[PDB]
């Protein structure tokens, strides 16, 4: 089997991407944030505290003839941005882009933190990291990909995120028309439950490539590119007037600037992030200070190849017995 679904930016900045997902019988379609940095499929629901729902579409298990309470199971998750959610668990039929999993754990939110309530466009998350990170207790549950894997034509999914445009998540096949050149594959460590890999270096604009190992995670659920402070300083030093602002929470730059590109290495290959991808717009409405898309990972404890980086590539998440990642230009 295969599946193919379009993923759409939630706003004009590409702050996140939503993908329609069918849950239950008859189908209830919710727009979920596919997150290769976590491993829970959770949804706003008829059980979510009413004051914490503000415009999201909810899953109502009582209206699904295939929903079953997973008795005794609870979940609770906290994300790197400080947001969180928790609740109980149903199993139900879940389909993505024509690919169907029966008996998928659907984690129904009883509580969500303010940032989820305040984002009316995201109805929940669909985790695509390794199932060892799933938070369901006392019986850990499998991700949608883990459940689908054995049925797929090939044990892979691909992320093809757009810049200020829709893109595609494919399951079970590699669309050879969706990228240019060849795909360069690189080793993955699953020891932390992430799609963790080592970039071979970077360049800023037209500058020379610096060969240096940068361990980090391929994380579709993180907006920005978080790299070591040395790398990030070298980037922003090429932008007149850019500075790190403790009050804003990262590097800012004059909105009048033209940003240089940023290149990262994948083996001997190179992925180029155009400068425009690094502009996250005014820090507050009408400001001439703009927020940078490359930020320091110091204090986060891990480097994160988020959407800013991934959207410059066609990315293969290879879930073979020994997982690997593939990157191609596009």
């Amino acid at each position: 089997s295969t599946g193919s679904a379009t993923t759409t930016p939630i706003d004009s900045l590409d702050d996140a991407y939503i993908t329609p997902v069918q849950i239950g019988t008859p189908a209830q379609t919710l727009n979920l944030d596919f997150d290769t940095g976590s491993s829970d499929l959770w949804v706003f629901s008829s059980e979510t505290t009413a004051s914490e729902v503000d415009g999201q579409t909810i899953y109502t298990p009582s209206k699904s003839t295939t929903a079953k309470l997973l008795s005794g199971a609870t979940w609770s998750i906290s994300y790197g941005d400080g947001s969180s959610s928790s609740g109980d668990v149903y199993t139900d039929t879940v389909s993505v882009g024509g690919l169907t999993v029966t008996g998928q754990a659907v984690e129904s939110a009883k509580k969500v933190s303010s940032s989820f309530t305040e984002d009316s466009t995201i109805d929940g998350l669909l985790g695509l990291a390794f199932s060892t990170l799933n938070t369901v207790s006392p019986t850990q549950q499998k991700t949608f990909f883990d459940n689908a894997k054995a049925s797929l034509d090939s044990p892979v999914f691909t992320a093809d995120l757009g810049y200020h445009a829709p893109g595609t998540y494919n399951f079970g096949f590699i669309d050879t028309t969706a990228y240019t050149g060849s795909i360069t594959y690189t080793a993955v460590s699953t020891k932390q439950g992430f799609w963790e890999w080592t970039s071979t270096g970077y360049a800023v604009g037209s500058g020379t490539f610096k060969s240096t190992s940068i361990d980090g995670i391929a994380d579709t659920g993180t907006t920005l590119l978080y790299l070591p402070a040395t790398v990030v300083s070298a980037y922003w030093a090429q932008v007149s007037g850019a500075k790190s602002s403790s009050s804003v929470g990262g590097y800012v730059f004059p909105c009048s600037a033209t940003l240089p590109s940023f290149t990262f290495g994948v083996g001997s290959a190179r992925i180029v992030i155009p400068g425009d991808y690094i502009d996250f717009g005014p820090i507050s409405t009408g400001s001439s200070s703009c927020f940078g898309g490359i930020q320091s990972s110091a204090g986060i404890g891990i480097n994160i190849f988020g959407d800013v980086a991934l959207k410059a590539a066609f990315v293969v998440f290879n879930g073979a017995t020994t997982p690997t990642l593939g990157f191609a230009s596009k």
